[PDB]
Formats: structure tokens, sequence, C-alpha cells
């Protein structure tokens, strides 16, 4: 029951809203890794679609960690819940997932908006910091980087050229 | 529906104990990352028990992903399962947590010995050569490893000599 | 007739399926030298299939060598037979040569996997684990990158597209 | 009685058979030791075939040693026996020793061979993948090595030409 | 039918010849791959035999490779051939496999003599320049240095001399 | 029968009394060596105790290799017996290892101290001085250094205190 002896100023909701963005941050990082290996798949072949999704995962693992850290650090208790299997199996086309993973950063990028918005409601600054610091413009860049992805191979003729998804894997993402 | 082009001597069976083992490889990614955070606990705080699970975590990420490697290397698909949260959220203690990572490493292992029964049966030297090249082995190491840590923890008078935990957080773990 | 000083646990059948494997490696070395000297002709003109075929002839040949090795390591007695030409003289085009070669290493794989069979059935673990260390996963990662190759060429409108073909000799074989 | 808490799928006839081969390994160990010092005689005086089997014998060592380690990693109980004298004090020659070497690792082969069988009857894949990996293709190398050897000497004119083993023991042995 | 946009002063009578002297150097390769094989046997064991036997099949294989760059660059059209087995399995002894080694050398010459003339007689002094340059020269120098080697091993006193083979093994070809 | 050309003041008691001394470092050697295994125990897990006895085994084996070589050095001839294997399986604790190794060297030791009162007692000063100058300092260095660890460890409250032997494993033998 008694508290942290480290904790000052970190409501119970904060707490709460933390753990909750944990479980995002690994089921993010889940997604990639499905995107991944579908296009190390035989009959798909994109092997820089493959390496930019499962750098993406290892970020978002990444993104996960350091609000373990953070939930520790203010004396917080993480819980953790089971990470959801993706929507997809199949994914369809280099650009049907690149537009999965920009629907997906703008999902991730409104549950840190509520976040900021409860720190900002108790009155918790360093918890503020903490998300403008790390994560808020990381996801403004990670969904300008994809909108762009998107618009050049839609450009390109995406997905019903193949060439322009090959192509794409080699230009931009090689 | 239609079969993959490079599929050859690869039975259904195999291609869903592969899934399984997938799922199996995440879990326990899962398991040592929450012990790892569990040791970075302001009320915890053994910070060497904290890398070495974060690493161990990281390990069965890459156990995980060369398995998916592997399904589509012989024309199987990959088929994800939600990633169960870890059974404990308290750990307890160094010693207990040791206990638990041997406990994870052998079921770990009787699953891979499972499945290259099954391998053995459909007569797939392939599969067979791949579980012995990269799991079997690591399994055996990683259970020796642990029994080794949890001896020396008991013998140094742990769980109730936190004395204990902490030097050997420093002697063996840093 | 009387038996060579180091043979030991080395079937009769193991030393002719190994002489019968020793013909078929040296039959595809051919058969990617025949394709390599296709994408050389002026009227074709793909250096970098060219340069890919020829290094799978040579790779052919270190796989016949290796079991000339392996016969005299064992005490058996190497018998050559005639290297039979190529089916094709004209391979048609880029993707059609990636096709043929697809089939080529499965048929080559087959032909390992009942060596192993026999290998298995005689109880000769060094001939098994001779097997399973130097060529079957040689031949999963083989036919894995034949399989994407074939993918990406079809995908990007082969054989139609002499575009398609000469693009993917520049950016994937290039 | 209490079982190793890391022991899993390893079955009490492997660990008494991994025993047994621990002392067949130092037997052979000092084996090679006599054979060495035999050639360091003032009336025998060939310094490189001494080198040679002394070389041997740490070797043999080595294989002993790994042994002892899987007993532990494996959860089995380490039991020794007497080492035994050689057979021979007086091995009469270059030649005599070489073919004395070859019968030594042939025998060491056919009691790894046995334990194969067993380990594969005890459906055991890590121990069969240890046998595979670490014995028995370095006793195929070794048993050829010395095949070639025993050769080279009868071709020469052995034992009846000392000119013969002074010549081998420069230019093959030195 | 059409005629190559590259071909110029080419006769169909050299076409042909070119495509029979590439199957003469890839059956000289494997005469040559046959008899290091038999080097490496446990009852030859003359490593050295081995390895300059080995580096002639490979010069071969480079001889039939150029011919094949020849026919595409003059505008001609390869067309292979099954490459024989050797007319030996048992070369005897290092003396008798000089001596074969000797024949088929001056056999290659003969043949390239032969289509010498015959580009001579169709005014082909490109080819008959490339004749010169490559091979000519080349197989005088083979010719002469196998004459040496044959002759050494005679004067030693193969091939009843054991000694003399394995003197020559380690002076001349080690 | 007839004598060594080198053999010169050289007592028929004393060459025995070496071959006596042979066996007595490889049983030494075979001591250590199982000391060093029964630390690498998942049960014991004391890796410096482990690689500390293992060093010692080596450094045994060269005792014996030294005295193999003064036997023909002075045309005496070795004569190899069963080397026995050790008084215990199960060795209890560092403390009880360190004890039994000091009970070891002194009987050594003692069994030097016999070997130079014969060589004295047969004017053999060569035989004199290379136990003096190759074992003797060595014993009395190898006797104090155990002295001092058995002191250290009772000190420290072994062997009750499992903590103490962790600390001695980690500070003196690491
Ligand atoms: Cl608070
Ligand atoms: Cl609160
Ligand atoms: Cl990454
Ligand atoms: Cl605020
Ligand atoms: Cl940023
Ligand atoms: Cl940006
Ligand atoms: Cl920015
Ligand atoms: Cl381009
Ligand atoms: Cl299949
Ligand atoms: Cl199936
Ligand atoms: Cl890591
Ligand atoms: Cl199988
Ligand atoms: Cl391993
Ligand atoms: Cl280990
Ligand atoms: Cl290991
Ligand atoms: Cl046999
Ligand atoms: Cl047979
Ligand atoms: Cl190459
Ligand atoms: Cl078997
Ligand atoms: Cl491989
Ligand atoms: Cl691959
Ligand atoms: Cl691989
Ligand atoms: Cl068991
Ligand atoms: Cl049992
Ligand atoms: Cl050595
Ligand atoms: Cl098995
Ligand atoms: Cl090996
Ligand atoms: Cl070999
Ligand atoms: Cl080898
Ligand atoms: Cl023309
Ligand atoms: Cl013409
Ligand atoms: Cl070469
Ligand atoms: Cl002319
Ligand atoms: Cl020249
Ligand atoms: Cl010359
Ligand atoms: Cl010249
Ligand atoms: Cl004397
Ligand atoms: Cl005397
Ligand atoms: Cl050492
Ligand atoms: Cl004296
Ligand atoms: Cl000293
Ligand atoms: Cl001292
Ligand atoms: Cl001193
Ligand atoms: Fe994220
Ligand atoms: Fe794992
Ligand atoms: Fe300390
Ligand atoms: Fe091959
Ligand atoms: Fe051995
Ligand atoms: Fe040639
Ligand atoms: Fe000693
Ligand atoms: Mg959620
Ligand atoms: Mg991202
Ligand atoms: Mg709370
Ligand atoms: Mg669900
Ligand atoms: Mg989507
Ligand atoms: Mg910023
Ligand atoms: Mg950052
Ligand atoms: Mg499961
Ligand atoms: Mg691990
Ligand atoms: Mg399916
Ligand atoms: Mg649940
Ligand atoms: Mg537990
Ligand atoms: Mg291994
Ligand atoms: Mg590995
Ligand atoms: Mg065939
Ligand atoms: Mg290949
Ligand atoms: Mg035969
Ligand atoms: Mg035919
Ligand atoms: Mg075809
Ligand atoms: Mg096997
Ligand atoms: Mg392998
Ligand atoms: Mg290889
Ligand atoms: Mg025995
Ligand atoms: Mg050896
Ligand atoms: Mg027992
Ligand atoms: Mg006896
Ligand atoms: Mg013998
Ligand atoms: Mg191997
Ligand atoms: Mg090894
Ligand atoms: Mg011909
Ligand atoms: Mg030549
Ligand atoms: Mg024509
Ligand atoms: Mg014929
Ligand atoms: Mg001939
Ligand atoms: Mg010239
Ligand atoms: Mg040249
Ligand atoms: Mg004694
Ligand atoms: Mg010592
Ligand atoms: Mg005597
Ligand atoms: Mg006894
Ligand atoms: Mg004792
Ligand atoms: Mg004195
Ligand atoms: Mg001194
Ligand atoms: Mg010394």
């Amino acid at each position: 029951a008694s508290t942290s002896q480290v904790r000052q100023n970190y409501h119970q909701d904060s707490e709460a809203a933390i753990n909750r963005q944990i479980n995002l941050e690994l089921y993010a990082s889940y997604v990639y890794l499905s995107m991944s290996y579908y296009f190390d798949r035989d009959d798909v072949a994109l092997k820089n679609f493959a390496k930019y999704f499962l750098h993406q995962s290892h970020e978002e693992r990444e993104h996960a960690e350091k609000l373990m850290k953070l939930q520790n650090q203010r004396g917080g208790r993480i819980f953790l819940q089971d990470i959801k299997k993706p929507d997809c199996d199949d994914w369809e086309s280099g650009l049907n997932a690149m537009e999965c993973a920009l629907h997906l950063e703008k999902n991730v990028n409104q549950s840190l908006l509520e976040l900021h918005k409860l720190a900002t409601d108790k009155n918790d600054p360093h918890l503020c910091d903490f998300i403008e610091t790390h994560y808020l413009n990381e996801q403004v860049k990670a969904i300008k980087e994809l909108g762009d992805h998107v618009t050049n191979l839609r450009k390109m003729g995406a997905p019903e050229s193949g060439l322009a998804e090959y192509l794409f894997d080699k230009h931009t993402l090689g």
C-alpha cells in the first residue's frame, strides 16, 4: 500500500495512463514486426521494406522501455497487459503497409496528446516536458515521413505497379 | 490457397509448431522485460540484475525473429497470436526472479524438444539441424547459467540476506 | 577388393549415393555456366545476370569438390560419369532462367534429402551431419533467394518488359 | 539422491556412457603421451614424431575436458575411473606407432558411434548434436590423416628404411 | 535464323570448331579433377600432386570460359555437349598421371593447331591472334613442364620407388 | 639389454624412482582435474575455483612431461603405470578441496625429498640439481599458497559460510 519514497506530484491517473501508453508502444512494436516479415515472404520479396519496418519495430520497443523507466523514476508501478496481435496477417502491398503505419502512428500520437492533456490537468510539468521532449516531435517526424512515402508510392503508380514498389524499395528505403 | 514456390519437405504441422514457438519466444522476451524493470524500482534498486534481464529479453526477441525468418525461408506463413502478460508483476527478490527465469528457460527447452520430435517424425532434417544449431545448445547454456546463479544466491543467504543479492549484483552480474 | 584402412560405418549404398550426388553437383555447375553465357550474348546483354549465374556455377563446382573430399575421407572410391549437357541452349529471358534455376535447386535439394534418408537408414550420423552442415541450409537459402528473384521479376512485368529485366540486373544483381 | 535443477531429457544411461567416454579420451591422451616420449629416446631420436604425438596427446585431454563440461551442463555427475597404462612400452618404429594411432582413433570413433546410437535411442537431440559437432568429424579427419601417414611411410619403405622415417619426420611432420 | 548484329568475317565452320574446343577444354578440366582426387585417396596420399592437378583443372575451366566469351564476342552461338568422363578411374602412380597429363596437353595442342589452320584457311586474323595470344604458348609451356616432371620422376626411380614420388611431391610440387 | 650410449652415472634405482615420480605427477594432475570440474557443477558453481584447479592440473602434467624428458636425457627408459582415480568424487566445499590440495602437494614434496635422498646416496649431482631447480622450490611455493588459501577461507567462516567461498572465489582466485 504505502507510498514510494521518490513519488512527488505524480497523480494515480497519470501512473495508469503511463501503463496504458507502455502497452500501446509494445503493440506498435508488434505491428511493425508483423509488417517487416510480410516483406520477407518469397511472394513479396521487398528487402528494404522489411528492413525499414524492422527498424520501426525496434524503435517502438525503445519507446516502451523509456516509459517503463519513467514509471519507476516517478515512483509509479508498472502494470503490464497482453500485447494484442496486429489487426492484419496480410498487409497486401508496400503502399497498404505504409498507409497502415501512417494510421498506427497517428493513433499513437492521439494517445500521447491525451496523455499530455491529463498531465496538464494534474499540473505535472515534469511529465509534460517528458512527453514533449521524447515523444511529440518524434511522432510528428514519423507521421510526416510516412505521409511522404505514401505520396511517392501513389504518384509512382502503386499498388498496381509492382515496378513502383520495387524502385521505391531501392531508391527511398535502400 | 496455392503452394509457395519455395516450399519443399515442410509439413503443415511443422509450420504450425513454428508459429507456436514464435509466440513462446515473444512471451519469454516479455517475461524478461518485466523482470528487468522490477530491478529498476527505487525499492529494489539492483541495476545489474536489471541489465542482465534486459539483455535476456533482447536475446528472446532475436530468437523469435530467427524463427520468423525460418518460416519464410521454408515457404510457411507466419501467424501471430497475442503475447500474454507475464504470470507475475512482483518478482519478490533477485533469487526468486532467477528461479522463475530457470523455470521459463526449461519450459522453452521442453517446447523446442517437442518441436524437434515433430521435425524428426516428419523426416525434416533441415528443421532438425536448424533447431539443434540455433536453439538446443543455447537453451542448455542458458539453463546451466541460471542454475549456477540460483546456487550462488542460495549459498550466499538470499533471499533473506539483502547483502547477498547486493554483492551478487556487483560481482557476478557487474 | 580389400577394404580401405580408414573406412568405418560407411555403407556401400552411401558410397554409391555420394558418387551420384557428385555428378548432380557437376551437372548443376554446367547448367549455371550455360545460363551465364546466354546473358553475355550481344542480343541478351544483361551483364549482372551473366555474373550472378557464373558465381552460381563456381559454387556448384565447390559443392562437387567437397563431396569428392568426403568420399576419400570416409574411404569410399570416387566413380565419375559423363556430365550431361543442360536441357536448354536458349533460356529465353532473365525470368525464365531464374525459374529454371529455382527448379534446378529444388531438384538438387530433393536429391540431398534422399541422401540424408539413406544415411539415416544406415545409421551414419557423420554423413547426416555432413549433409546438414554443408548442404541443406545452403539449398534452403538458394531456393529462397531464387524465389525472391522470380517474384520481383514477375511483379516488375517480366518477361514482356525488357525494362524490368534491365532494372533488375542493375538494382538487385548489380 | 534428488535431481539436478538443470537436468532435462538426460537419460541415466547417457550420463553413464558420457563417463565411459571421458575415460577413453583420457586413455587416448595417455597412449599418445607414451608414443611421444618413445620418439624422444636417444636410440629413436625422431623429434617431429615426438612433437606430433605430444600435440595429439594434448588434443585428447581437451576432448576429455569438453565431455566433463557437457556432463555438468546437462546436470549429470562425473565419475572417474583409473586411466589404464597403454598396451605398449616399445612402439618399435614410426610406422608401427602411426598404425597403432590409426587403430586407437578407429576404436575411439566406434565408441562415439555407440554413444550417438544411445543418444538417438533416448531421443536426446542436444547430445546427438554435441557428438556430431565436436567429435564425429574430428575423428573422420584424424583417421584420414593417420591413414595418409601410414600410406606414405609404407610407400617410402618403412619400417626397414630408417632413411624413410627420417625424411618423413622432416618433410611431413616438420 | 537472322545474323548477329556483331558478326563479321566469322565463318560457320570456325563457330562450330570453337564449340568443339569448348567441349575439349571442359573435358581436360574433368580429367585433371579426377587425377587430383586420386592423389587425395588415403592409399595414395600425395597432397601436392592433388593440389597441382586441382590447379590444372581450374585453369582448363578458365580456358573454356574464355572460348565461350570469344564465341559471343564474334556473334557465334555456344552449343554445349556432354562432358565425357575421363578414360581412367585409377591413375596408378604419380608418374603415370603425369604421363597421362602430357598426353592430354599434346592432344589439346593438336586440336588448337587444327583450329588455327581452319582460321588461317578462312582468313580470320582476329581468331588466329586469339589462339596464338591465349592458347598456343600456354600449351607449349604446359607440355614442357609436364615433360620436365615426367623426366625427373623417371630419373628418381618412379613408379617402383614410392620414395621418389614422395620426395618429388615435396620438392617440386611443394 | 645393452646400455644406452648416453647413460653415465645414472643408477638403476634412480631410473625406477623417476618412473614412480612420473606416475605421482600424473596422479596429481588427475586429482586437480577432478577438483576443477566439481566447482563447475551447477550445485557448486564457483568458476574461479574451477579455473584455479584446472591450471594446477595442467602444471602437474608439465611436471610429469619434464620428468619423462629427464628419463630420456639420462638414457633411462620410461615405464608407465595406471593413473589411479582420485580418492574423492565429492570434494564437499572450497575449503575442503584446498585442504586436500595442500595434503596432495605435501605428499608430492615428500616423494621428491625421498628422490633427492636417493640421488644424494648414489652421488648423482645432475639429478640432485634437476630436482632442486625444477621441483623443490615449486613445491615450497605451492604449499605456502595453499596454506594461505586455507587460512583465509577458515578466517572468512568457510565452509558453513557460502558467502565466504563466493567472495574468496571473486577476490583471491578472480
Ligand atoms: Cl504524488
Ligand atoms: Cl493521486
Ligand atoms: Cl534496429
Ligand atoms: Cl503544469
Ligand atoms: Cl525529436
Ligand atoms: Cl520532418
Ligand atoms: Cl524536426
Ligand atoms: Cl532506376
Ligand atoms: Cl512441402
Ligand atoms: Cl503437409
Ligand atoms: Cl541487449
Ligand atoms: Cl530426418
Ligand atoms: Cl550454441
Ligand atoms: Cl555452460
Ligand atoms: Cl557449450
Ligand atoms: Cl564400413
Ligand atoms: Cl556395406
Ligand atoms: Cl565465383
Ligand atoms: Cl544415425
Ligand atoms: Cl548454411
Ligand atoms: Cl534466406
Ligand atoms: Cl540462414
Ligand atoms: Cl532428465
Ligand atoms: Cl533416466
Ligand atoms: Cl599441444
Ligand atoms: Cl532425437
Ligand atoms: Cl570438425
Ligand atoms: Cl581430411
Ligand atoms: Cl572436413
Ligand atoms: Cl560473318
Ligand atoms: Cl559462313
Ligand atoms: Cl586454382
Ligand atoms: Cl588471315
Ligand atoms: Cl603465354
Ligand atoms: Cl617453359
Ligand atoms: Cl615462354
Ligand atoms: Cl650409468
Ligand atoms: Cl646401476
Ligand atoms: Cl593452464
Ligand atoms: Cl653428489
Ligand atoms: Cl622455483
Ligand atoms: Cl611464496
Ligand atoms: Cl620463491
Ligand atoms: Fe512509439
Ligand atoms: Fe528463446
Ligand atoms: Fe568486492
Ligand atoms: Fe550444389
Ligand atoms: Fe578424442
Ligand atoms: Fe586448356
Ligand atoms: Fe607436481
Ligand atoms: Mg491500449
Ligand atoms: Mg517510427
Ligand atoms: Mg500504487
Ligand atoms: Mg484477439
Ligand atoms: Mg491498415
Ligand atoms: Mg525536442
Ligand atoms: Mg528520443
Ligand atoms: Mg504457446
Ligand atoms: Mg537467455
Ligand atoms: Mg498455408
Ligand atoms: Mg490473461
Ligand atoms: Mg516463477
Ligand atoms: Mg552448435
Ligand atoms: Mg545463435
Ligand atoms: Mg544423376
Ligand atoms: Mg547456388
Ligand atoms: Mg569399393
Ligand atoms: Mg544427351
Ligand atoms: Mg527450365
Ligand atoms: Mg540428427
Ligand atoms: Mg548450419
Ligand atoms: Mg559451406
Ligand atoms: Mg572404457
Ligand atoms: Mg587426434
Ligand atoms: Mg545421479
Ligand atoms: Mg593393468
Ligand atoms: Mg598397436
Ligand atoms: Mg561440423
Ligand atoms: Mg572442436
Ligand atoms: Mg571433342
Ligand atoms: Mg595446364
Ligand atoms: Mg547460327
Ligand atoms: Mg561413355
Ligand atoms: Mg593415360
Ligand atoms: Mg604471347
Ligand atoms: Mg592467358
Ligand atoms: Mg606411486
Ligand atoms: Mg601446483
Ligand atoms: Mg634398463
Ligand atoms: Mg582402485
Ligand atoms: Mg582430502
Ligand atoms: Mg647440493
Ligand atoms: Mg631455483
Ligand atoms: Mg620450472
